[PDB]
DNA sequence: TTTTTTTTTTTT
């Protein structure tokens, strides 16, 4: 009743008839050669921290993918996301933070650089409405970056009504693994960054390596393209009120799984309290090891205003004058 | 059959249709711009102790979050909570202590300043009725500050009936990590202070730094917004019974994680036995280093009643005459 | 009205009348003797990794079968499939990758050895067009190897439109166990490799053995003929820029079910970041155990450039000169 | 006008007039007394595996019946069927394997003992031609054993042309329950073994016992006469490559429904990779329990070559000398 | 007629 034994005989007619037949129902761009598929070239969007951009390898987060960040107690996993929101918003793109922990005070965020009139914030109770407000945003609109914070706090609906301390086994993962399969396949058709910053909790029963995993389930880690781990709680004291007080936290960002460039190229980053991640104070250490500034215990030798050995080393004049940044940024590139 | 490949084209109609579609099911205030979301301005409520209030930076506990306090054996973690109840109760707000240790002697508590006929005390046995009596209080009522003390002693139900020495691995954190997910997402819809004070316990296997952690688990610290640590057990002997006897403990309050202002600005506080925290003796040290009250070993030089060098330094007239505090509290801002 | 008692009396007329009866309606090769049927001889295509071809026993994936690969987080289950695409594309055969995770960046792919203008990529949304685009490809054309990435990401149609977190019991397996029954019987009339690389998620309720299974359902395993599990996360630091940084990952491929050779004959494999599976540095270890290269901690003594004890051991001369490989591959046979 | 009310009065002429009337249109071999019907004495054909031949009780599969076997992933449900094919082919019998998964590689099967130019294989697509090619073979010829593997792969005709994932409820069962009623009533007229090996898939919604059933439908079991469940996946390491490597699989065969002997009489069996089921290694565990070989941890004491405690215990001499088996297999009666 | 997914530390 049908065609006979399909012996392997590569007739280009016998492939082009099928490559005409499977487009009468599914459009013109549902099967094509990759060398004419120019959309799969990973467009890159930067992050301000040149340490993190030279750490990622390709120079920023890949577009159309999912990145997740997690680190321990008060290590600025919110601040890197806020800096990325300001970075993606600066070059003409609309973003929409949504919150879970009810954590983003706007007066803190306004000092970093993110605007306030262009942040479509939300306050969901459950994850059932906490994720469709991202779904209908992405799959309809043309936003460029939308984050959801603290994915241990997307509480499912079936125990926002019940009692306390009962059996709800896997009832977080059975929402997260399903909403990821619904959401994160319709992102590459839009090429929009989506970040889910995470938590840390511990297991029981270990003889090897890691005692610290993430909640939400294993399904989040497989779909995520670039993972970031942010650790480090040592402190630095500056010349705050010309004396010794705490003015700087110092963390460390290591990239553990990446799909565009080799991972485990960790970076080193400093941050002051309130003024966000200091990009100019970041610039000095990464220009020191390339020796475009000469590192010495008495006199930083090279250009831009005869530094010395204070604390506001370069920041006393290149925060005063712009347009010295682009001769250094592409130069260290 | 649906909308086709969603090309990135920033049409404000193509976002405004979504910003009409996602409000027919979740009301009018489920997504809006932050520049018109004036409710996220952090309402600040002070706490009487001017050293703690200048120590936080913002000037009080941020209204609508969770704060936690812990310190070692008998250092007054209860007294700062009681003083916060009195401060939130002074300006027209119903408060509700509940106990776990069965430790609040009311005759002590009446002398600090909190009333007794406006305090919804309870006696929960386990955590099962221990936090539903907080949940149905917060998520229904309009209270302004509730506390639940000693979260090491919210014993779970599954071993309030069994023998002693039974394997119950994780059965405190497996209650707390779900109880906080039930509570601390529905606090910001009422903007109500909730405090959980804590005990300190040690670990085994140490090569770096801290040998003292907290029980309850890692889920409590992440959702907590402002932490406070209370240490210090030196004593002071005053003119008690005209004699060198014990009248005063002296503790040191440090802020280790904050979300509204830079942390690690610790204060210095005194406390007398029975009279609660002493704000007047707290006032002299913080007025000394700004020299509104002049520091001298023979004669405290400035205004209000010609101090001298006794022990009741300023307290012998400002406890007897009011309207001298308004020229001091806003003046030291 | 019909034939009488069919007593067993083996007349070859009484079977040859049936073997001329049942072929006038169903062609000539619907039933024949197996010893005159040379088509059941399992034609084997290699995979480049000599550890894998000495591991599989018969020297590669057998044609006309379905293989699957699964491993934990970021262990190169994509990379072995890419190397198989390169091996099937090298000796004159058209291949067609398709994606589900929207994962394969082409700039990474062009480095391993796969061509770009001879790859029929696709971007399906649902599993509906996810598998019929494989069915119409195999059952019509004459492709030689076609893979499908991440069969846990082939979401069915009936909940690509529904809400989040609803009753959708078995709706992945109820597509997979039917589409496999429609697909995987028409492969052996064409003898074409089909690879379905997979995921890993856990169960609940365990007493014995395995807590890590696969999604998709039980039907994917049973029709699969050759299974591969790829584990391992140790690292090796090479002489990257005369610095000890990360340039080498190391996995461990084990074969757990086979139908052409005994199972459990696991293999060892290294991988560098970007150059794919390094077959050259892999060749030295499998030549060590047969001692055609003399393994010594000071001087690799045998032929081909008189190696020594560096890091680029053999690749410093056989990546510069060819035809030393065919006197080695059939030599280690 | 007809015969009157049939009063019960057992006259032998009143029975013999009916028992001559009802045979001139239905033949003589349609009704007879049981005590002379020598066909219903169940002729038994053995199975090679002596533990299975003591497990069935009657010493093999009863002829004229339909037996079926099923077990989970890779427990050798193909191998027991191939061994039964070789056992029926050994004593003068022509057999006809047919395949559904297109799974029997001939080079594996040639090692077990089944001849290759005497196996009428077929390659069906649908179940429509998949079962009539067995029907016309059984009902016409005088074949002695014929199997059809994997009855979850006999896909019906009505969706071999349709799309993927449509409403086809019970479309497998309405083929199977009808073709079994057409086929398996004409087996007692020929006394031919027919085996249908099976799969295992899981039900949803349970409160008692078994969560695992078989596909194909319910009407397979009612017509089946002997069922067998084949589980067990633990391994044994022998002296392969004078090394403890994987050379041995060990399963467990139970009989759960039988119509000639009581059920639940399971057996134990071993299988090596490539050489099939080992009958000599099967003989030792069944000869130890009747102490024809004495079980001792240091010296297997009894006859046949003064065994000792190696791994090939009996295989060092009865692999080369025959006719010591005939004084054993009848001896263990 | 077919599975889907983990969760939490305790103490010298
Ligand atoms: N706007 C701000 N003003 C002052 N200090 C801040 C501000 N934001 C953050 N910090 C502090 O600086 C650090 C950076 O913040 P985060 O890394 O986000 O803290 P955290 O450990 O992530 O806890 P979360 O996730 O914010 S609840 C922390 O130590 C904060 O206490
Ligand atoms: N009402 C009171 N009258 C007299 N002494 C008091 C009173 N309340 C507290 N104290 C003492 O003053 C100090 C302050 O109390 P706390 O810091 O609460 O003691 P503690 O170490 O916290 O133990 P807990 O948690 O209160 S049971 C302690 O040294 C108490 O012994
Ligand atoms: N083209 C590439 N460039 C740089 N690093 C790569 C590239 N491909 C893979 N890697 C890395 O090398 C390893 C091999 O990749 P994979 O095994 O495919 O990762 P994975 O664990 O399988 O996750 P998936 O399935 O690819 S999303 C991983 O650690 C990747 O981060
Ligand atoms: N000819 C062979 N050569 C090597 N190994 C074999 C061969 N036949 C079977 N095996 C292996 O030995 C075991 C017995 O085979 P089977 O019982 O057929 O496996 P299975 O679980 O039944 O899967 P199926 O039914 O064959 S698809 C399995 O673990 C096979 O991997």
């Amino acid at each position: 009743e049908e065609i006979s034994k399909k012996f392997g005989a590569e007739r280009e007619k016998a492939l082009n008839d099928a490559l005409k037949l499977i487009e009468k129902d599914f459009g013109k761009g549902s099967i094509m050669r990759l060398g004419e598929r120019a959309e799969q070239k990973v467009q890159v969007m930067s992050s301000g921290s040149l340490a993190l951009d030279i750490a990622l390898g390709s120079g920023g987060y890949p577009k159309g993918r999912i990145i997740e960040i997690y680190g321990p107690e008060s290590s600025g996993k919110t601040t890197v996301a806020l800096h990325a929101v300001a970075q993606a918003q600066k070059e003409g793109g609309i973003a929409a933070f949504i919150d879970a922990e009810h954590a983003l005070d706007p007066a803190y965020a306004a000092a970093l650089g993110v605007n306030i009139d262009e942040l479509l914030l939300s306050q969901p109770d459950s994850g059932e409405q906490g994720l469709e407000i991202a779904g209908k945003l992405i799959d309809s609109g043309a936003v460029d970056l939308v984050v959801v914070d603290s994915v241990a706090a997307l509480v499912p609906r079936a125990e926002i009504d019940g009692d306390i301390g009962d059996s709800h086994v896997g009832l977080q993962a059975r929402m997260m693994s399903q909403a990821m399969r619904k959401l994160g396949a319709s992102i590459n058709k839009t090429k929009t960054i989506a970040i889910f910053i995470n938590q840390l909790r511990e297991k029981v029963g270990v003889m090897f390596g890691n005692p610290e995993t993430t909640p939400g389930g294993r399904a989040l880690k497989f779909y995520a393209s670039v993972r970031l781990d942010v650790r480090g709680n040592t402190q630095i004291k500056g010349t705050g009120d010309q004396k010794e007080t705490n003015v700087g936290k110092e963390t460390k960002i290591k990239v553990v799984k990446n799909k565009v460039a080799p991972p485990f190229k960790e970076a080193v980053v400093e941050i002051m309290y309130g003024e966000g991640i200091s990009k100019t104070g970041e610039l000095l250490k990464i220009a020191s090891d390339l020796d475009i500034i000469k590192k010495a215990g008495a006199w930083y030798s090279y250009k831009d205003e005869k530094i010395g050995q204070g604390s506001e080393n370069a920041k006393k004049y290149l925060a005063e004058h712009p347009e010295i940044f682009d001769e250094i940024d592409k130069q260290v590139r």
